[PDB]
């Protein structure tokens, strides 16, 4: 297979609802997206950056940049490629994982397309549909916050989570408890609000059951979590952290997490996100799926990978229309708390062409 | 896929010399394979048992009968199969992990062949050849000892594993050293033949520079390997111990190991080979490729495993002439040390039929 | 101080010889420099970033971009700032840290200059000069190195340091100290080239005393450097691992490492590599002045960061002319094998106009 | 820059309430003062030496008597100084750090008065005022204490330090949380005299809520505090037995001590106060700041160390007249329970003549 070009787009889909984390609020999201070129074959692959490096160093002009000039060309000058051998020839760039993920998903699509084979099947699959949660922001009020809960629960969501940061986390984790109760499954997420000074704050939260709290510190503080963890009862789940399969491995052997987060993007594409599956599962560490608010594309990958046997529990793979009126390929649609893994050849969709040109506000052609 | 039956085959193949390991010698394989039949077409599995327990608790007679009536049923009653899906339809049963490895081979063979994908491209190959070391066995004498290697190194073999146990480790070694010189790369293979109290004689190997010395103590004693491990300077590479990508990964915490054997039908076949794979190089610890002297159809299998990116040790995947005067397959021929991966669809190898049946003392179909 | 804009200029200035390390050769230097306005005056900073990732996952174009869209506006947005608070403001943009320090530099060379106050100084120098080595890259033959080496020597340079990779490793090092004996301070720095995996190859590095082996394994593998510290004897030393202060505190607490090299810009700047330096000397680490191949202004900000009381062991702060036919400076010229710490205000030094405008590939102001 | 001479000062300043610790009561405050001098300047250093040595074994007489003997003599002899050059020229001399740590601070006031730099910018401050808290001496009877803590909470205080001592540590602190409450930022400070046999009494104080127990052992006994963390809830806080950036390191290391307390004179100086703070930062350890009761002089670059990043807890700078009905310097005034960080160049101080001849007992030139 040779790689003949790329069609890099840039895409704006106006969110259902504005979306707060502890570093922002947004009410657009703008990514990439790139459609691989082969003579067998087109394929698609989605980036997983935002507008700028609020969670993560990558974002879209970053991201954009060093696919035109460094990762793009390196992939169109070799004399042949799989998805597996994308890796070290794109190994001397340093970082640029997310970058180099989208990329990577783009010429695995092709190449499974060519073969008639679905993500599902090469990942390895085990089942047909998966159980999902729901990420829900930051709200101005507690009612407002309530109110969002008890929408989600009433689709069948199997799982609430909570952002979380300074000024927000215990008066609300306190208000879903006595709204909803203790046996629904409750879990927080900081996105790195906090420091090893408040663990005090954090050991509050002990009461309420939640199942985890996700990368309550800083995305290069692994020994501070595995501190943390000794004086708050909360398990620790990370995510900015997992950079890669050794990262799961160093994370756990050094007692600073005991559920992971698997985001493909994050890691480097979804050959390096079931190598965190494996890894972890060797451990005995559960997984579940991350979502980055990605298009039907990306939700397509990431619901076949979370159909993989140590994701036992609910991931952030809500239903299209959780974050989209209207989704660029056929939407997923949540039926009794699940969605159904995809079946065709690749991804298993693939974008209306009349719907993604009206989202996509520019487009360029790297070629040879 | 529905699976529609599989046919099990007896197998025996001479060997072109007697092949002697610490737990006894053998002049002649005896094999199963497996036939698995889907609507697509068909694939072939091979299981890497021998005829008797000397090696691990699983033997030929006990794979087939435990393929027949447990194994082989449970995947005849299920609505869809895949490859992946093999592990969770046999988790019931426990152990049997050869015998397993086995019908998940041919299941993955008859899947890859109707996608037209290779073994290689499905594990996630990164070349298109690997160097090969050969595996020697334990002679009467010194003098013969030195005659085999010798011979396999103007074959253009990269590396030589001995085999050893009380009575022929120092000395072979030493005589292999002397006769061979330091930059021949080289690596001893006790086959479970030591005990902890042996200490002071493997210490004795230190002045020669061996890559490792490969399960020097029993299958389950991975404590004892730690504790070895801080006594002598040869680094400690398991093969027995190692069951499970699981296994692997705890044999890695405890310091029991540095380098790690992987054998797809020890760890229940080539899907949780590749988690072994995975699981060591996220630890930093180097694998290389096992062999159970396979015919070309699980030497297929073997060398597309053994070209993904960890494989970073000559593996014995040797040509099949070192065992085998004629293959059931189209044979591997080593060149300038290396074999070249299999390029088409499933194993990209199938037997020869005329040549199969000659070496066939038994077969019955299981629908 | 209010900031009134910044300056972002792109200059190219070819090398007196090319310079190869494991991840290429480079024979020109492109880098990006920055002047800050303040009603007061003005200061340079100097970004040490390359032309490509190659180094780390920060380049030029990508510096660039990032000064000019977050990182300067959110200085200009701000009513009152420092050196000190250029951390907190820019804090909400992860990494680019060689970008942020670029900027910092430049805030403190302009608050510094308004007070009349040296880097130096303000650092906390003990010493006004210091004792410096040079680094030497990977050649084609083995003669050639030994004539390079021989001519740093004859210039007064008080230490060696070599560039290795897989394939140049023991054989330079081992011509290194047959030709110059062992009282020469000799180390080596591989980049990231190797893994745990070659600990054997570089074990073989044991017998010819090196001061340190700089960064042998990849950035993100703190862990992996600490079981390679237990198989080898030459002293680990970390770079491209060391992001922070707080990432210097994990590695000595991880056994990861025993002498650290500090780069100002890897950190996020010259305040931050001052806490390196205090928690290294907290913890009983020697640290040593790294090297970008920066100009003068570069140049003269790490000539005085290194005359601070914990860098005991030459760095790699060479004079001007080891990569610059001409600087834009006024050059340093080594003297007694040491170069002299600046002495004015701010940096001590700034660019010669007519000498900058020839390098000048580009330039544009953010205001 | 060279050091002319030093005009030592000993000054006694009455207290507005006698202050009594675990080492006795103190009804006046008895301190050392220099004024060194150079051809660009003068600056201000002040000693935090007691009358005798019942908290550190340097006290006023000791401290002078090293100044005059070794230490100024040192300096003088000296062919340049700077202030981070004080350290290397007085390193032959072993301990005397409250003596060397006043030296260095005059030094320092003089050069940063000469270049028009802050304390505040050259330790690099980062927010322009700081919540103070305040320390409450032992009392004869718990009406006493709760009438003092009332008051001080009245007039904005943020945090309450109780000194504590074997008969006044348990039943101190319950009556303050049943007086103010749960939500007061509460903590207490034993001076040194407990021992681990004193575990089970210390346990006692588990359910109070406390944000820290300072210095509940001796000095030197750091492998003892870390084997109290194991059995008290409260955690650790050292004062005394943080003498330096390198014991900081080691009683991390040991887990002997969760928050420390930067004093800088007892560290030898503001330099190495600051060095003090990163390390703990670089641990993830809070640092608040120590007050030894002095002058606006000490006050005043006390307040501007605590104005850095890491020192995340309320301190003990309290404002002027917690001590002292008149000072020497302008006054440290609360506003809002924050005292604001001062602005010009060195200390933003200095003494007023007239005051400060009204307190001084006795004076004494070194020069060469
Ligand atoms: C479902 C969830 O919480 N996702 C991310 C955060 C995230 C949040 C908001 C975003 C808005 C625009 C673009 C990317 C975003 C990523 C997380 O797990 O941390
Ligand atoms: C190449 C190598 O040394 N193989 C195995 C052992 C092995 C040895 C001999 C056998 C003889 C007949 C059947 C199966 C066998 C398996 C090992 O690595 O331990
Ligand atoms: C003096 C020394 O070895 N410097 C760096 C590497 C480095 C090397 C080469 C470069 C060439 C062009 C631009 C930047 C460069 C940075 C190091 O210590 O790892
Ligand atoms: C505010 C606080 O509690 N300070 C010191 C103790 C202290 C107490 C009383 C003193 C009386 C005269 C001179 C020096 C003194 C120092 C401490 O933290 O331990
Ligand atoms: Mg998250
Ligand atoms: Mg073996
Ligand atoms: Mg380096
Ligand atoms: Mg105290």
């Amino acid at each position: 297979m040779k790689l003949s070009g790329v069609e890099l787009r840039r895409v704006q889909m106006p969110l259902v609802a504005p979306f707060r984390t502890s570093f922002g609020t947004q009410s657009v999201r703008e990514l990439l997206l790139l459609r691989a070129v082969t003579p067998a074959g087109e394929g698609w692959g989605e980036c997983v950056t935002m507008a700028g490096p609020l969670y993560s160093s990558e974002y879209n002009d970053g991201a954009e940049h060093v696919l035109r000039h460094y990762l793009i060309p390196a992939l169109l000058a070799a004399e042949d490629i799989t998805a597996a051998k994308v890796t070290p020839l794109l190994a001397k760039f340093k970082g640029h994982r997310m970058a180099k993920g989208a990329l990577e998903m783009a010429v695995l699509d092709a190449e499974l397309r060519a073969h008639e084979r679905s993500f599902a099947a090469e990942l390895g699959s085990v089942r047909d549909s998966v159980p999902c949660g729901v990420s829900v922001g930051i709200m101005d009020t507690i009612p407002q916050l309530l109110d969002v809960v008890g929408g989600y629960l009433d689709e069948g969501y199997v799982r609430i989570k909570l952002k979380i940061e300074p000024g927000w986390d215990v008066e609300p984790v306190r208000a879903v408890r006595e709204r909803f109760g203790d046996d629904v499954l409750l879990q927080v997420d900081a996105n790195t609000a906090y420091t090893l000074g408040d663990a005090p704050q954090l050991a509050r939260l002990d009461p309420f059951g939640l199942l985890l709290i996700e990368q309550p510190l800083e995305e290069e503080d692994v020994l501070g979590h595995a501190e943390l963890a000794r004086r708050i009862q909360t398990p620790i789940c990370l995510d900015e952290s997992i950079v890669s399969a050794r990262a799961a491995a160093d994370a756990i052997k050094l007692g600073a997490v005991q559920i992971v987060n698997i985001k493909p993007g994050r890691v480097g594409g979804y050959l390096e996100a079931r190598r965190v599956h494996d890894v972890c599962a060797a451990h005995g560490i559960p997984v579940w799926c991350g979502d980055m608010i990605e298009t039907g594309l990306g939700r397509a990958a990431n619901v076949a990978l979370a159909s993989l046997p140590n994701f036992t529990l609910p991931g952030d793979t809500s239903a299209s229309d959780r974050y989209y009126k209207t989704d660029i390929t056929e939407p997923f649609v949540l039926s009794g708390g699940h969605l159904p893994v995809p079946t065709g050849p690749g991804l298993g969709v693939a974008p209306i062409p009349e719907l993604l040109d009206e989202v996509t506000t520019a487009k360029v052609w790297i070629g040879s």
